């Protein structure tokens, strides 16, 4: 308790917060998607609702410490308000993303941050053909809304979306689910930016006592 | 009033907040569920909505005091913002949990904290067969989202969900309701983590029902 | 303006906030319900929606002052964030209560606080029979979620719910509406706690 | 920029906020409604949804300044959080009011404040007869939730609701729309309070 | 990291925030709309729902710096809470606008600010005729809610709404989409104010 209090005090109260990347000090954020359910499909509005969590990893020198100086603490948990987090946005959402997990991150002695927000997302998807063998395919790009490719790079460890927590009794069966890094260019300023394109192909399933 | 003001001042304004558990100083959180209603079932989205409250208990040395030093105060109530609370999460929720009770906890002179949030939860459940005698079974795991089993352990006092506040005129009759501690392992990591599995077996209310 | 600024400064900035009742210094909260409408009835989910306001009264020595010392001010209005308020909860709600009025209370020179939140509440109610002469009865208990009867007592001034603001053209006609203090015990006779039971008997209007 | 920074610093950082009216220093608030649409009518719940904006005007000595001392600035815009605003409430709402405009007010050198919140409101209204020639009438009272008539008075500049921004292709046609000051009396208290009664007569478009 | 920390500290902690424009120091805000989808149409309430993002640009002397004094930093990203932003409002909305993007802006060494909020908007629109060839036309004015034309001017770089991110499989096909500056006058005070009128002509999606 006491060593961790010191560690957090040293990291967060002494110095200000990481202000974000720049051209001279860019940052790489690694993303992985863990799809849990296709909850809803709306053929009258062409909206589909996903529940997933999104593993995000990055690394900052400012969050390094020597474990020997803090009782051999190698990592800790702390509110996401205590740190900078990347502004990763679903570019074709139709409602604000709903947060399903606590806004808490894991910080490791080398300055690695892991943040794994669970989300419910409504996004643009025509579900016509979902009730067939071939099913339907839909896509959503995840990107930093404000940083170019000169400041932020996004990558994946694998192009396969993890389906190991996918709900076994979902209304919808997943045929294919990929997460692919792409290079893109803004309209008015033509400078590059990175996205990770989530492409999911799916179809309807077939074969002294108180407290109150 | 005056003694309590001193007590809260001494506990909360002197020291910073408990920063959470670590490998060297882990924490045990005890959970108990008090199911009040199955409000809704949606067969087109495979979502079911529960209303319950969840008794949570844990213990911290930093919240100890000697009652003799504070006018024989043995316990007090305080806003949950004044203290650390565990990040217990329904792992198969489909909407943010809605809070139905005040965010207030009870702290006791030995450093025990009791926090009993009432919640409405939407979660993943195929209700096909709910309109039969046998009914349907659904499950939801409750776990710390960010702490492994090295930092947080979860347990129960009993594996039976309390149904004593269950709505007598619910659309749904509870046939069985259990809360069972389970050991689990993360995919990429491989290190262990604990959940409490809430398993509820229910059906649409009928006169009476296997004869 | 100036005298009130002094008064609020003296009450709120000098001392900390009232920390809540204890066994040695318990508190009595008086409740009164003013039912305005039964807005919705859902027979598929057994939920009913009420709109009402709820008069709450309590009294603290820490909020007393002598009017002579503050330009004869007998009472004032202030944000509910400036003071402690009781944690009165509908025990069978199914959604978070929606707030329909400003979170502002009235404080009086004797230390009386009056807080009258307007609310929309969804709660557990089987409405089967609402479309008959006899109608249907539903109940919801209002209680402190965290305080026992040793710390908080609840009472009413009358056991009759006030229907003087009840919407004349509601879909639902009120046959009876009562608010009754009850003594209760946590689980298998644990320590006591108080609730006010709101019982409303109603039917479709003719 | 610099003069305005000084002005705001002088008004908001030196003195505390206006604490609200009292019996000895009451306040007059003028209201005007600008009805933009009847968006929805629900005959199963007797709820109707309006979109409008509400001009509110009041005056405080504490917000006066001499323009000559601040580069001839006669008025400015500032966040509503920087000032006191009246607690004007629709008394028969069924959902929390949704805010459609930025919470920003206009302050003028004589201490006049203009605040014009756009709102979407659900309120109690039986729409039976809306699909006829005569249409239907509905009413909603706007009042301070916590202040009596001894502390707050409400007035209008005209008893005619402004329909100049009313949506030309609404589902509903407005036949008449009035805003009328009324004197009222509390149940338990008996002391007076003021409301402005918004009465709208409308029907389905033909 | 260190130079940017200094820059932000110098701009935001030393001086107070820009207090907004005045008659003597007015501000020009340039708007551009990027329509992404017509999500919904409700013929029973005459409401239509758009998803778009809105590029906003303005310029303040108080946000200037010399890049040479801050490790050649030419621009940075920062929370919109750190700065003044214009109060641009859809005048015929029927629900609060829902925010779909992070509230973060880009500031450039000359004092230019770019803020590009993605929004979902419900607004007043009779969709009768949407299921025909000719389709239907709807309009929504975007304006400062509180500032007159003496304090705020709005303009566009083009009168064509950008449709390059418009969802190819939307229920609704865009026939035409324009963004036009207009001069307007308040009722009681007869002084001018500016809006940008977004006019969208569309129809339900449909050679054999
Ligand atoms: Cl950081
Ligand atoms: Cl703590
Ligand atoms: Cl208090
Ligand atoms: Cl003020
Ligand atoms: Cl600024």
């Amino acid at each position: 308790q006491a060593n961790l209090m010191r560690l957090k005090s040293d990291l967060f109260n002494r110095s200000p917060m990481y202000p974000g990347p720049t051209k001279d000090d860019p940052l790489t954020v690694t993303l992985g998607f863990f799809l849990q359910d296709i909850v809803k499909v709306d053929s009258s509005t062409n909206e589909v609702d996903l529940v997933y969590y999104e593993r995000q990893r990055w690394k900052l020198n400012s969050l390094m410490w020597d474990p020997n100086e803090y009782g051999n603490i190698t990592d800790f948990r702390t509110s996401a308000a205590d740190i900078w987090t990347p502004d990763i946005t679903a570019a074709s959402s139709t409602r604000p993303v709903q947060v399903l997990s606590p806004q808490i991150a894991v910080v490791t002695h080398d300055g690695s941050v892991m943040f794994s927000p669970a989300q419910r997302l409504s996004f643009m998807c025509d579900p016509t053909g979902v009730d067939s063998e071939e099913g339907v395919t839909c896509a959503v790009k995840f990107e930093s809304w404000v940083y170019s490719g000169f400041e932020i790079d996004l990558k994946t460890d694998t192009d396969q979306v993890d389906l190991s927590s996918y709900y076994a009794s979902s209304k919808y069966e997943i045929l294919s689910a990929t997460q692919t890094r792409q290079v893109q260019h803004y309209k008015g300023t033509g400078e590059p930016y990175i996205d990770v394109n989530l492409v999911v192909k799916f179809r309807e399933r077939r074969a002294h006592h108180h407290h109150h």
